[PDB]
């Protein structure tokens, strides 16, 4: 269902006058982190057809890659009315997040992202001072899943963070509709 501007962009290539804000709500719903799918060997397939595809590297070293970039102990994640709250250990926190802005990153391949920056400014919670999204999307849409990185230090610590990306996908989904999308 997309432009083939989108279609690009979501590929790295796109021009900074395209890209444009994006409200919280584009990531309202109820995610599950895909780390418990890989770790059950869910996930395997995609890493396969990957180093099937590639004469660099073997399906363990792919399967590395992505364990270290998927870890996380945030299983699941809920957004809504503004407010995102993080379940780890049976127990969530929570924050009403300001919008700050977005920063496009150059990669070291030469392809481009996008990070959409909040932050919190409650006294009270607990959850991460600091959390940025980045989906493979640079305009108004509703996301289909999201990398998330979350941090206490400031914005810029996690510009800096590239090897894990703790990724999270609609809770409805089996992990086999995951397996699917992924191999697109
Ligand atoms: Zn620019
Ligand atoms: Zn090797
Ligand atoms: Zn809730
Ligand atoms: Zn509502
Ligand atoms: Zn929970
Ligand atoms: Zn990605
Ligand atoms: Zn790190
Ligand atoms: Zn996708």
């Amino acid at each position: 269902a997309l432009t083939e501007v989108e279609q690009k962009a979501a590929n790295g290539v796109f021009d900074d006058a395209n890209v444009q804000n994006r409200t919280l709500s584009d990531w309202d719903g109820v995610w599950q982190s895909v780390y418990p799918l890989l770790q059950s060997g869910k996930l395997d397939p995609v890493f396969q057809k990957k180093a099937d595809a590639d004469k660099t590297k073997t399906f363990a070293e792919i399967k590395d890659y992505y364990h270290k970039g998927y870890a996380t102990d945030i299983e699941m994640i809920g957004i809504e009315d503004g407010i995102v709250e993080f379940h780890r250990n049976n127990e969530t926190t929570s924050c009403k997040y300001d919008y700050d802005g977005y920063k496009i990153l150059t990669y070291k391949s030469g392809k481009k992202g996008v990070r959409y920056l909040f932050e919190c400014k409650d006294p009270e919670s607990k959850a991460p001072k600091y959390i940025q999204f980045s989906d493979h999307i640079i305009a108004p849409r509703k996301s289909s899943h999201f990398h998330i990185f979350m941090g206490n230090d400031s914005q810029q610590s996690l510009l800096n963070e590239m090897e894990n990306w703790p990724t999270y996908y609609p809770k409805q989904l089996s992990s086999e509709e995951v397996v699917e999308e992924m191999m697109s």
